[PDB]
């Protein structure tokens, strides 16, 4: 009836800013960041237990460093606001922080570790995230645990299961995404929460992320309800 | 401009049959089967190199046995027609044929093995297929091979890679889908070609599968191209 877990991909930050004729396209990320905060607030008040925001892809790391640095700092403010003690939200990083750089990773880890584990609203921040690699790391995690418990090489070949992989993903012990909000008219996949979102409802809007409004969010929820 | 690989999901058969007034939902499946044959001709003539058709999922295998019996008969005739040597189409099967009964397994496998290996047009038929289940089996094929190369327990733990899984799936050595077409307005995912379609375009229509027309197929290529 209500999504137990909503996943949001924020497409169209640069495209949005170019439409309005902003020469300086990092501006789009600032507005997208403001919007993420408002989205989490909407989710939170709607009664949704888990929201997963897409903050950074291995794709995004192919951008020009003059703008990537701006984007990395923006992501870090966003996370430090999500983790603010006044929210009392439980926060988890989904992805590798080994790709974003030393000082920002530090700031991000510091912020997320200060949040409670028990809460009524949970947020996953997807940073340094790729879906096929999540799956690969879940398999190696699974196979190290089996080796630690004393499995032989013959017994490992058969240790892999669908439950074992779920348990060893970044989103271990969480519900799978019930609804996947995709924006800027994008009907492409990104391999975001690739394994977990195998059976999620897709919802699309034409609006670019910085232009996403509460009225669009209620449309999303109604459409989910009506399916 | 134009897809190399189009994957198709044929939902709505039963709903279509009940919409037309039939007491027997097998009219929908028989009509879906006609539509598959037509679809494949369209792809071929349009210039598409690989088509993937989703014939039977592991979900579907839980049906009433007498309805599944009759569905699998329809699927078998579908594949036998697809493999007609007039076509000179290359056919692979994608999924566990060990789930559908021995006589259908034999008939299907002998129709496909009779098709050429080198052809201008390739067709995948997905029978007894599941996305997460396909990943698990690719992993176990991977580890099985390297054990046979005399790898140690701890060597197996590290052997799993993205490129290693891409090699051991049912779609081994084939291009990933560019475009994925789903029907009955279902904006779910159902894990069809989960790994391979991580970065594919999705195209949706409200029309049940047995109502699919050449014009929708044209609308799908037009949307794909303009994206």
């Amino acid at each position: 009836d209500l999504p137990r877990h909503i996943a949001v991909l924020c497409d169209g930050n640069r495209r949005w800013a170019r439409s309005a004729g902003y020469d300086d396209v990092s501006y789009g990320y600032r507005m997208g960041a403001a919007k993420i905060a408002e989205m989490l607030r909407w989710c939170h008040e709607a009664g949704i237990e888990l929201a997963t925001v897409y903050l950074l892809s291995t794709e995004n790391l192919q951008r020009d460093p003059d703008e990537l640095a701006a984007l990395i700092e923006i992501i870090t403010d966003v996370v430090e606001e999500i983790c603010a003690p006044a929210n009392h939200w439980s926060v988890r990083t989904v992805g590798d922080l080994g790709l974003i750089g030393e000082e920002p990773a530090r700031r991000l880890r510091g912020a997320v570790e200060s949040t409670p584990e028990v809460a009524s609203f949970h947020v996953n921040v997807a940073v340094g995230y790729g879906g096929r690699r999540e799956i690969v790391d879940a398999v190696r995690a699974l196979l190290s645990k089996e080796l630690a418990n004393g499995a032989t090489a013959e017994e490992l070949v058969d240790a892999v299961t669908v439950e074992g992989i779920s348990e060893n993903l970044y989103t271990s012990g969480q519900p799978d995404p019930d609804l996947v909000i995709r924006t800027s008219g994008e009907q492409r996949l990104s391999g975001f929460l690739l394994w977990q979102s195998a059976y999620s409802e897709m919802w699309f809007t034409e609006a670019h992320w910085p232009a996403f409004r509460h009225v669009d969010f209620l449309r999303a929820l109604r459409d989910y309800s009506a399916r």
